[PDB]
DNA sequence: ATCGGCACACT
DNA sequence: AGTGTGCC
């Protein structure tokens, strides 16, 4: 079936920039991006309001070409502390809004900006006790469904699109029947309005759902309506919806992966997958693969939403690109107490705030012209939580690497992780 | 010089 | 353990 779970995704929209705004009234319905290390060009812009995306600006994008395309672009900084750009702000805003969903659902937080949420129980529940009670269209103000209206001048209207099609959807709906998956989902759907409600009220912030059976239809459907908005994919508005859907567009599938599915299979969209026998699938792509891209572009996925709410690592990383690679043994271990200064302040917040321990410390260095993303991964133990002596141990364990007073070659990156948490 | 940052599969 | 991928 595929349609024993009800899965939601909800991700917040512009979300630092949302951060920014909230902290500025100014920035408020107002074109704007958020940006980091203004010396280069303006700076790299790594979030952009939907006013600012009207003018096509986007992330990876320069400051000062953001500006030629949109002329009125207001721009926000990413904090800056010990050389190194500060993300606290947006992780403490982050917190709250995990905080706010861990109160309806077991959630599995994905991104800084976006959960998942398993609502199957609390379906389960909220069916019995408004047992023999229609869903009224006022419960799902801002619920999008899928594949609909159909059919038969308020289409004209976005608006008017979604009530046509909610209605429908909600009519063809039969309350006597708890076991409906398609009744389930609207029954999580009314969960997820409520639940978005009361993100927005008590942290200020907009964010967008996808209710579906699985995750990766759930974030699917998350990106349909964005935003500010939530929508319904049901299990049988998959074959519509995938006939056209590009394979880059489901999850995991935006890589080489997905790249090698339409280069080798000569397909370009998602329900072309159909066709191949599972068999076909697992020897060009592998045995798990293979399984999993023989359920999926059926509509089927079965990986569990992990009941996890921290990260399992945190680390801290910093790139001296090109010439300001570091050519000295002196800079190599000023930068390393740099990243372990604020490592050891955001592992301190873990320990009082999460009651865990690190028990291990991980060091990544880069070198200029390596193909390889990372030039080297050492680890070392991490006994205590104290800046100096971990600098000192990264430096020790990456001591060797130098071929040359100097440093060769120079380093284009440093990295500092905390890993293997334990409870205390 | 599109940065810093997470999780996972594979060996 | 260390490497490589995919995403936010
Ligand atoms: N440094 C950095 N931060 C990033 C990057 N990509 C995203 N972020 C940070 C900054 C982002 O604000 C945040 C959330 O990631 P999204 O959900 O993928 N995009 P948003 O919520 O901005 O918009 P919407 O969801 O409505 O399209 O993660 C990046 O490539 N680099
Ligand atoms: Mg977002
Ligand atoms: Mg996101």
């Amino acid at each position: 079936t595929g349609q024993d779970r009800v899965v939601a995704l909800v991700d917040m929209d512009c979300f630092f920039v949302q951060v920014e705004q909230r902290q500025n009234p100014h920035l408020r319905n107002k074109p704007c991006a958020v940006v980091q290390y203004k010396s280069w060009k303006g700076g790299g812009i790594i979030a952009v309001s939907y006013e600012a995306r009207a003018f096509g600006v986007t992330r990876s994008m320069w400051a000062d070409d953001a500006k030629k395309l949109c002329p009125d672009l207001l721009l926000a900084q990413v904090r800056e502390s010990r050389g190194k750009a500060n993300l606290t702000k947006y992780r403490e805003a982050s917190v709250e809004v995990m905080e706010i969903m861990s109160r309806f659902a077991v959630i599995e937080r994905a991104s800084i900006d976006e959960a998942y949420v398993d609502l199957t129980s609390a379906v389960q529940e909220r069916l019995q006790k408004l047992q023999g009670q229609p869903i009224s269209a006022d419960l799902l103000p801002s619920t999008y469904i899928e594949g609909l209206p159909q059919g038969p001048e308020e289409t004209v209207q976005k608006e008017g699109m979604r009530k046509q099609g909610l209605f429908q959807w909600l009519d063809s709906l039969q309350i006597d029947n708890l076991t409906s998956p398609d009744l389930q989902l609207t029954v999580g759907a009314v969960i997820v309005e409520e639940m978005r409600a009361a993100i927005e009220r008590e942290t200020g912030f907009q964010c967008s759902a996808g209710i579906s059976h699985n995750k990766v239809l759930a974030k699917l459907a998350c990106g349909l309506n964005k935003p500010n908005r939530q929508t319904l994919v049901s299990h049988g508005s998959v074959p519509q919806l995938f006939s056209q859907m590009p394979i880059r567009k489901i999850r995991s599938l935006g890589g080489k992966l997905g790249a090698s599915v339409i280069e080798i299979l000569g397909i370009e969209y998602m329900g072309e997958l159909t066709q191949f026998t599972e068999s076909q699938l697992q020897s060009h792509f592998g045995e798990k693969n293979g399984s999993w891209l023989y359920a999926m572009c059926r509509g089927i996925e079965h990986d569990p939403v992990k009941p996890r709410q921290l990260p399992k690592t945190i680390g801290c990383s910093k790139n001296f690109p090109g010439k300001t690679a570091l050519a000295t043994r002196e800079q190599v271990q000023w930068w390393l107490l740099q990243l372990a200064q604020e490592l050891e302040e955001r592992l301190t917040k873990d320990r009082n705030d999460n009651d865990r321990v690190a028990t291990q410390l991980v060091v990544s260095i880069r070198v200029q012209g390596d193909k390889r993303l990372s030039s080297l991964r050492r680890c070392c133990a991490l006994t205590r939580y104290d800046a100096h002596k971990m600098s000192h141990d990264a430096f020790t364990v990456i001591k060797n690497c130098n071929t040359s007073t100097e440093w060769s070659p120079p380093l284009t990156m440093l990295f500092l992780c905390a890993t293997k948490f334990s409870a205390s």
